[PDB]
């Protein structure tokens, strides 16, 4: 059964939660990793970005994800206006060895939490946290802005659905509950929204759609565009299941401002209005049910505390445009688990950190911030010269300078591929377009070097 | 009714090479004659097959027959060529749920071909034997060399019948798919090659009561291959719906003597394949242990004035890769295309044939090299052949290799992979070492 006791709680077996429960694990930490659903579960994200491969290679689990067989994704295109599409190649900066994937999340997700259970980590599914168990942290615990002591968390109340029920306690807590967000929203309560990205999605799967830059190099390759009005964005996202994933994101306000089977209905209406998402579904045939989401984007006033950790929508969430949500979670899961090891074995206080962490949370998500709201501010704009694209057909000198931002780079240590002086330019690109410690990443060393 | 004097186009064995070409062009209108030797059902080795099957059974419309009788369904298959971990090939991952393959009880899907060779309007005649071919003199504008060879053009056909009648009957254009016998390549050109390094022997036996591999996974009792860890051959295990598992065993014909021999052979492969072993551990014996031969060949050309060799009587390759029955279909397709497109004036005969027999070679040469490589990796056993800069097992391998394992890389009726891809199929194995089809039902032919 599952033990009262243990090092660290991992809460949501997500892939934030699986990639800080087997990363502690190959430490060999004793690691409870607890799930309310159980694999395979359908869950939607499917585009990534060509940092997947440095954080899954810290856990080895790189090779595993390419031996199953996800459609390879070598790049992706935003035609963020009647101009011709702006295009990120993954192949080209990091070889033909470097491309990503888009993926079945039932089945990523699984291999994540197989690969836990398989690196040690005891795993448990269907398990959910009813609650967890703040204790009094009276002591001076100082922030640099980004993180806040409500207590100690030292015990999590968790329930079985198969009758059973019981407590467990731990001395650090790793929350990866996702959007429910049980840390940030129902203990603390320091989500922040961004009222311009408070956001709707609806989407479905089309099988025999025709790819884009059919005998191009870059053929199927995932495809995004805003709508021709600014209201919104439509992606598609070619699959392995024979499918192509697509889908719509608005404003909640102009979502029903179009409101004027209705879901499947606003799927075609909002289709209109990208003039080659609607070229490429002329001949395509609906194997799925449409769906709809909130897709709210999100910050939150902190991201740790005093032995706890906040890993991926737990913390934050921002628009899916670029593709960051898988990034984000697993480069916080890591943050996470070297946070903790540092703080376990005396590489430095645990202030020093929680709060560590917290600022790998913070500044990777302010970085897709910019980038993201560069985008949608030209996506919502379609005659202005955002980007700085006046004079040219094409946004290519724009994806020249996000590249690394576009590609994951710019706060975790394990992406080496870019400078620090390229991602500078990319920042600087982008804000211009809207106007210490160091990880030891060693398998077995892991923690904080001053 | 009985044997027609004469006909548009003579199909010479009613295999899967013959039932899917007369099909192809009988559903075109032409005056088809089928004859088989052999009256069905009846046992016939090639269970295993690959996701190309569906696009070619789909041009036929015979798909939603093969669907209908309940084949164990194949979503992939496995290949442990050495001891380190299995390479595995996923049908269902690039052709989705419904582009599984399937594993088949030849006797039966033999007969569903030729059945359908009927409802499609060909001539079917069973238990009637073509004994020879009348080569007529073709001293026109019509060279050899190329794959295309000037035999003459074949005209007339005698033939008989188990209960002594006989006859003959002529034709415009001959399909040869007698199969290994090869009528034309074998005494007529003369002109089958056998590869010294691949001149093969198998064995095999049906058994019941074997437990599954890969219990519980997605990927549960896949076909199963793995090379003998001696490096002598390698053996296989497919599952069938018929609730047996076939089993077998190939070694060379040297390497195969280093009666009874059969049935202790059987468990020495066995031995030497610690995997199978397992699977094969609580299992019962329900078939005889048959032994045959299994050459590769190939020939110095596949077609001429007027005829076309498709499938095995034309060549063949070690079928560690199910590459036999994709191979015979995808030549009869092509025959029935060139037949066509000589027929309706698309182009000239020595344009057309030349053509059939390209994509017979091309088609060849393809699984030629792969198996080549995979075979060199089973008897370097501890070498890195086909192991490249990894952690475990040759998945990574099969990664590259798979639009031609799979059946791409010739046939345009498997759009799937792209031309991109197969382009690093070839050049991996081999580091380790115009015309267009009208794909038309009743427009079949070819484009410039
Ligand atoms: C419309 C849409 C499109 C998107 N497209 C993309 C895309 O293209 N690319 C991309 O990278 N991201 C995309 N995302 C974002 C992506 O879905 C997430 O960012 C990603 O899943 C990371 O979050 P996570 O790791 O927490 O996963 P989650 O799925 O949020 O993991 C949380 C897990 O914890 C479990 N859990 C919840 N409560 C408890 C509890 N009390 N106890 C135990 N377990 C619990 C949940 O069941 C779940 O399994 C998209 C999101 C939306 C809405
Ligand atoms: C041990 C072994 C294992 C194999 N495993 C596989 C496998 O897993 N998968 C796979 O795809 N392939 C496999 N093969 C190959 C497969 O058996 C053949 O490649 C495939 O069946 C193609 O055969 P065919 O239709 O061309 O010839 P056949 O199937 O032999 O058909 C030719 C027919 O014509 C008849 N005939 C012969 N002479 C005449 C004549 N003069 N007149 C009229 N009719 C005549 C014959 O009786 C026969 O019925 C295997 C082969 C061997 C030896
Ligand atoms: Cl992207």
């Amino acid at each position: 059964s599952i033990p009262k006791s243990c090092e660290v709680l991992v809460a949501g077996g997500g892939p934030a939660g699986s990639y800080a429960a087997s990363a502690l694990a190959r430490e060999g930490v004793d690691v409870v990793l607890l799930e309310a659903d159980k694999h395979p579960r359908y869950h939607i994200g499917e585009s990534m970005l060509p940092s997947i491969r440095p954080l899954l290679r810290f856990i080895d689990l790189e090779e595993t994800f390419e031996k199953h067989g996800f459609q390879k994704k070598l790049g992706a295109a935003f035609k963020l206006t009647a101009k011709r599409e702006g295009y990120t190649d993954f192949v080209a900066a990091h070889g033909p060895n470097g491309y990503s994937w888009n993926v079945v999340r039932s089945e990523s997700d699984e291999l994540l939490f197989k690969h836990a259970a398989k690196s040690g980590a005891l795993t448990f599914q269907g398990v959910k946290v009813d609650s967890l168990e703040f204790e009094p942290y009276d002591s001076d615990f100082p922030s640099g802005g980004k993180v806040a002591n409500p207590g100690r968390p030292v015990a999590a109340r968790w329930s079985a659905k198969d009758g059973r029920s019981g407590t467990i306690s731990f001395q650090y807590l790793v929350d990866a509950t996702g959007r429910a967000g049980i840390t940030s929203t129902k203990y603390l309560k320091n989500r922040k929204f961004n009222e311009g990205l408070k956001n709707l999605a609806i989407w479905g799967y089309y099988k025999g759609a025709r790819p884009w830059a059919e005998g191009t190099p870059r053929e199927n390759q995932p495809y995004f565009e805003g709508m021709r009005d600014g209201a919104g964005w439509c992606w598609t996202i070619p699959l392995h299941n024979g499918t192509v994933s697509v889908g719509a994101v608005l404003r909640s306000d102009l979502f029903f401002a179009k409101k004027k089977v209705t879901n499947a209905m606003i799927m075609a209406e909002c289709m209109k209005l990208c003039p080659t998402i609607k070229e490429l579904l002329e001949p395509a045939e609906l194997v799925s049910d449409i769906k709809q989401a909130t897709d709210y984007s999100y910050s939150a006033s902190a991201y740790a505390g005093p032995y706890f950790r906040i890993v991926g929508d737990a913390g934050c969430f921002i628009d899916p445009f670029f593709s960051s949500g898988h990034h984000l979670a697993m480069a916080g899961a890591l943050a996470a688990a070297v946070s903790i090891r540092a703080s376990m074995k005396g590489d430095c206080s645990e202030y020093e950190a929680s709060n560590w962490h917290a600022r790998k949370v913070d500044e990777g998500y302010t970085l897709f911030l910019l980038v993201v709201m560069a985008a949608l501010k030209q996506i919502r704009m379609q005659e202005e010269p955002v980007l700085s694209d006046i004079d040219d057909d094409g946004f290519d000198r724009a994806f020249q300078f996000l590249k690394p931002v576009i590609q994951g780079s710019g706060s975790a240590e394990i992406v080496k591929r870019f400078t620090k002086k390229e991602v500078s330019e990319a920042i600087d690109f982008a804000v211009l377009a809207l106007d210490g410690f160091m990880p030891r990443l060693e398998h077995g060393h892991l923690g904080l070097n001053r």
